[PDB]
């Protein structure tokens, strides 16, 4: 048979790439523009942030606009992969708990607007962990617009206690200019929070103890490590680097009362059968960049040990590509041979319309 594309939007990234790759084979932002082409999609429409009002289709996770999505999976296709959708089955990722009637539309969509001739919708998180090798454990999805814990048994998402918590990398990338700017530096346009999202990439990590950390940063330079822009000047950054992503642990250094991450996935597992928190334990599977920080996975193990009872068995599951975790299981999973009779074909939709998506996907 021909290739099944998979499509992964984000908050903030769109990946794309065929199944049967360990990758997606394109990568771009998610952010259309129309004057202020007719549209634009991507880096293009960023470069001209002036003369263009910008949008962003997809907020927290879920799609916002949709004639702005259409265009996003018009970029996709046309653009970034060069295929006609009607050619290929497509799999789509949707945000876990999204409204029933968004699935509908990006289905009615797919078969009505680009002709797929057969299309799935999938749950992030749990593509995350079929990327994993597991089909039981809670993920903690954390994107650029939003984070999830979603406890996930013998591979169905456990609804009831799927948890969000408004609060990724884009917080972090803000934050990150703040604390610099306080600092001393001054980062506070959008060309700039281009650029600090950078150094929050390269630079930034998760201390095991907060506190120790800041008193090393305090007393030493050990800690400190340098960032050139591209106009030639050497930057420092110190204690800003684990301070930032400091906040995924303690919102409140955002004004957030939310909980951190830590408390966030041990509040989930608990509004669990009690017989399955055990399995969550020991499979909290990371999922999303946000999640990339050096050290946040032996942070979270220290977290939810003191959380959890003694007696539990505690363990992080972090994978090196996490960062497309998500994308990598649809790909995984469309290429299964038993998942092909769950492909909506367009003959499945003609006759049964978009409420159809309810009952193959979920
Ligand atoms: N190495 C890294 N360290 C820290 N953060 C990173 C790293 N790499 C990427 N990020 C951050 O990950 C975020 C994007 O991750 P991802 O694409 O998984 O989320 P998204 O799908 O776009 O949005 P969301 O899933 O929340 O709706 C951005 O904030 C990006 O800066
Ligand atoms: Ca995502
Ligand atoms: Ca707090």
């Amino acid at each position: 048979e021909v290739a099944a594309l998979v499509v992964d939007n984000g908050s903030g990234m769109c990946k794309a790439g065929f199944a049967g790759d360990d990758a997606p084979r394109a990568v771009f932002p998610s952010i259309v523009g129309r004057p202020r082409k007719d549209s634009y999609v991507g880096d293009e429409a960023q470069s001209k942030r002036g003369i263009l009002t910008l949008k962003y289709p997809i907020e927290h996770g879920i799609v916002t606009n949709w004639d702005d999505m259409e265009k996003i999976w018009h970029h996709t296709f046309y653009n970034e992969l060069r295929v006609a959708p009607e050619e290929h089955p497509v799999l789509l990722t949707e945000a876990p708990l999204n409204p029933k009637a968004n699935r509908e539309k990006m289905t009615q969509i797919m078969f009505e607007t680009f002709n797929t001739p057969a299309m799935y919708v999938a749950i992030q998180a749990v593509l995350s962990l079929y990327a994993s090798g597991r089909t039981t454990g809670i993920v903690l999805d954390s994107g650029d617009g939003v984070s999830h814990t979603v406890p996930i048994y013998e591979g169905y998402a456990l609804p009831h206690a799927i948890l969000r918590l408004d609060l990724a990398g884009r917080d972090l990338t803000d934050y990150l200019m703040k604390i610099l700017t306080e600092r001393g530096y001054s980062f506070t346009t959008t060309e700039e929070r281009e650029i600090v999202r950078d150094i929050k990439e390269k630079l930034c990590y998760v201390a095991l103890d907060f506190e120790q950390e800041m008193a090393t940063a305090a007393s030493s330079s050990s800690l400190e490590k340098s960032y050139e822009l591209k106009d030639g000047q050497v930057i420092t950054i110190g204690n800003e680097r684990f301070r930032c992503p400091e906040a995924l642990f303690q919102p409140s250094f955002l004004g957030m009362e939310a909980c951190g991450i830590h408390e966030t996935t041990y509040n989930s597992i608990m509004k669990c059968d009690v017989d399955i928190r055990k399995d969550l334990y020991a499979n909290t599977v990371l999922s999303g960049g946000t999640t990339m920080y050096p050290g946040i996975a032996d942070r979270m193990q220290k977290e939810i040990t003191a959380l959890a009872p003694s007696t539990m068995k505690i363990k992080i599951i972090a994978p090196p590509e996490r960062k497309y975790s998500v994308w990598i299981g649809g790909s995984i999973l469309a290429s299964l041979s038993t998942f092909q009779q769950m492909w909506i074909s367009k003959q499945e939709y003609d006759e049964s319309g978009p409420s159809i998506v309810h009952r193959k996907c979920f």
